[PDB]
């Protein structure tokens, strides 16, 4: 019974998921904050 699976579980869904994950990373980026060069790293 061949049918169109395009309607069911649309691919665009996966693309949206990746987009959300990217946003989370950016939030983490801010939390990390750039390290000051004033401090001498061991």
């Amino acid at each position: 019974s061949a049918d169109d699976d395009n309607f069911l579980v649309p691919i665009a869904v996966g693309a949206a998921l990746a987009g959300v994950l990217i946003l989370v990373l950016l939030a983490y980026f801010i939390g990390l904050k750039h390290h000051h060069a004033g401090y001498e790293q061991f």
